[PDB]
C-alpha cells in the first residue's frame, strides 16, 4: 500500500492531472483515488459548515477542515490503505500550510500543529508538487474563464515554496508549465517509479 | 553606511526565527530589508526551478545552477539595496553551499569555494551570524539515518569553516528567546559602531 496525495495552486492542473494520473494506472496497479472528503458524510456535513460561512473566522475554518480531513482519512483511506491499496488524494495536509498558514497568515507550525493532531501521524509516502509559475497559473484561470486574486494566488505559490524545501524525502516537483499532456507523463513517471522501488 | 549581513547555521539552529524576529526589532530604527535566495527574482526563480524539477541530477550542474541563481538574486535584489543605503538581512549565503555542497555533499571545500568566488565577485558580507547549534539540540527542533547523518555533516562542516573578521557566533543552543537576543545586540553592535 502507499498513500499519494497531490498538491498545487489554482492553475496547476491538479483536477485534470490527477483524474488522468489515475486512468493510467489502473491499468497496472491495486489503486483508488479520492477527492478529499471523498463523499464521507461526516466529512461531507462538516465541510458544509465552512462553506456555509458567513464571514467565518479562518482558525474555525482551518479547525473544520481538519476534523473533515480526518473523517476521511479514518473512514476511508485507512480502511483501503489496510486492504493493500494505492490511494490517491486531490489534497491533504500541505494545502492546509499554503492556504491556511501562510497565504491567511495562521503560522505554518501552528497549522502543521492541527494538522498533526488530525492525522495522528499518517503522512502521505509521496507527495506531488504541481510546480506552475504565479504567470501561468494566472493564464490558466483566466483561460478556462481583481488585484485581491492575484497576490493572494502568489501567496499561495511562495507557501507551497516555502513548506517544500526539507522534506524532499516524500516531495517530489513535477514542472506544471508544461503542456498538460507532459505534466500528466512526469507525474505518471514519478509515481510508478515510487511504486516499483 | 549600508550593511551586508548574512546568517549562517544548519536547519535546527532556529535561523527562521532568529531572522524575523530580529527583522521587526530593526525595521523601527533602520532601512532594512529581509531577503532569502533567490528572493523572488525571476531569472533567480527560474534557475532554482530547474534543479527542483531535477531527477537524479548531477551534484555540481546543481551547484553551478545554485551560484547563477545566487548572482542573479545578489546583482538584481542585494546590490542594489545596498547602493540604496539598506541593510539587508540575508539568510544563506556563501558559506551555506561550502557546508552543503563542500562538506555534506562531498564536492569538495575549496571546489565549491572557487566556484562560489566566481558568483559573487568580491562581495562578501559585512557581518555573518552563525547560529551555532550542537547536532542534539538540533535534531530535536527539527522533528531516518540519511538525514541525521547529513545534518551532522552540514553542523561538521560548517565547523570546519568558521575556525575572525565577518564571523560571529551566537549560541543556539540558549532558547530561541535567548539566540533572538544574542543575535539583536550582535547586529546593532555592527550597525550603531
Amino acid at each position: 500500500s502507499a498513500f499519494i496525495t497531490f498538491e498545487g495552486p489554482e492553475g496547476s492542473g491538479k483536477t485534470t492531472v490527477i483524474n488522468e494520473v489515475y486512468h493510467r494506472l489502473v491499468k497496472d496497479y491495486d489503486v483508488i483515488m479520492t477527492r478529499e472528503p471523498g463523499g464521507v458524510p461526516t466529512g461531507e456535513e462538516i465541510r458544509k459548515i465552512v462553506l456555509e460561512g458567513n464571514d467565518m473566522d479562518i482558525r474555525t475554518e482551518a479547525m473544520l477542515f481538519a476534523a473533515s480531513r480526518r473523517e476521511h482519512l479514518v473512514l476511508k483511506v485507512i480502511p483501503a490503505l489496510k486492504e493493500g491499496k494505492v490511494v490517491l488524494c486531490d489534497r491533504y495536509i500541505d494545502s492546509s500550510l499554503a492556504y491556511q498558514g501562510y497565504a491567511r497568515g495562521i503560522g505554518v507550525e501552528e497549522v502543521r500543529a492541527l494538522n498533526e493532531f488530525a492525522i495522528n501521524g499518517l503522512y502521505p509516502d509521496l507527495t506531488i508538487y504541481l510546480n506552475v509559475s504565479a504567470e501561468v497559473g494566472r493564464e490558466r484561470i483566466i483561460k478556462n474563464s481583481d488585484q485581491e486574486d492575484l497576490k493572494f494566488h502568489e501567496k499561495v505559490i511562495e507557501g507551497y515554496q516555502e513548506i517544500i524545501h526539507n522534506e524532499s524525502q516524500r516531495f517530489k516537483s513535477v514542472n506544471a508549465d508544461q503542456p498538460l499532456e507532459n505534466v500528466v507523463e512526469d507525474t505518471y513517471q514519478t509515481i510508478i517509479k515510487y511504486l516499483e522501488k
